Parts: C-alpha cells; structure tokens; sequence
C-alpha cells in the first residue's frame, strides 16, 4: 500500500487498541500496525520525493520505522503474555514517536 494508506492504518489501529477489551484484540491490531510500519518504510515521503534514495533524510525516515517497530515489538510481547493494560499504554504512547517523525518529514 502507499504511504498515506499505511499511515491511516497506524492511526486507525491505535483507535482499535484504545477501546479494545482483551489482549487478543490488542495483539491483532499491533500486528497490523507492525506490517503497515514496515510497508511505509518502503515508500518515499512526498517531501523527500526528489532526494536520493540513499540521502541522510531518507535513511532517518526509514530508521524511524525500525525504531517504531522495536517499540511495537515489546508492546506485542506484553499483549502476547496477557498484559492488556500495559500493551494499551505502550501502544497509545507510540504517538510520541509518530509525532517526532511527522515534525521532520510529514
Ligand atoms: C516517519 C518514520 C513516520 C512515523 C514513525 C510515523 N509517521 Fe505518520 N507520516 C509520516 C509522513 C512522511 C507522512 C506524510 C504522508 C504523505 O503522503 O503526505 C505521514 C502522515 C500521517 C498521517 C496523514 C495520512 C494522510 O491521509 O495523509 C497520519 C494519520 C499519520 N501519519 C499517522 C501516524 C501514526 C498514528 C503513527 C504512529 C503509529 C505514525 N504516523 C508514525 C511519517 C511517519
Ligand atoms: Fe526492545
């Protein structure tokens, strides 16, 4: 999918998590978020469309998704072990990282 769709999916699955009732629901939502984040990593953001694929901006962009996924991964662990409330908190606080990349490249 293209970058905007993947970003909508992250934003929407965050909403799924915020109102989820059990760890299985949070697990599936974080799973779809992880895939979308790595899919978004393969795109080129409009602001960087005419930079080299190997530019420092493009690698800071791509590395942001690695960093996001690392936090999703530990949130996923919590949900895998039944910690609904902690995984929800871990998930909602991803917004800090969302906003940090947005300030630079959105
Ligand atoms: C950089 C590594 C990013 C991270 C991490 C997140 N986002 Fe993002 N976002 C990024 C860019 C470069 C853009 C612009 C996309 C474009 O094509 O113009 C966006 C945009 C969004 C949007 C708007 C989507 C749209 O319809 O135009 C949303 C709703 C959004 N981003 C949400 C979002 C969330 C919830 C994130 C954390 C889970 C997140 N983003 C991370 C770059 C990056
Ligand atoms: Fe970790």
């Amino acid at each position: 999918a293209d970058l905007e769709d993947n970003m909508e999916t992250l934003n929407d699955n965050l909403k799924v998590i915020e109102k989820a009732d059990n760890a299985a629901q949070v697990k599936d939502a974080l799973t779809k978020m992880r895939a979308a984040a790595l899919d978004a990593q393969k795109a080129t953001p409009p602001k960087l469309e005419d930079k080299s694929p190997d530019s420092p901006e493009m690698w800071d962009f791509r590395h942001g998704f690695d960093h996001l996924v690392g936090h999703i991964d530990d949130a996923l662990k919590l949900a895998n072990e039944g910690k609904v409330k902690e995984a929800q908190a871990a998930a909602e606080q991803l917004k800090c990282e969302c906003n940090a990349c947005h300030q630079k490249y959105r």
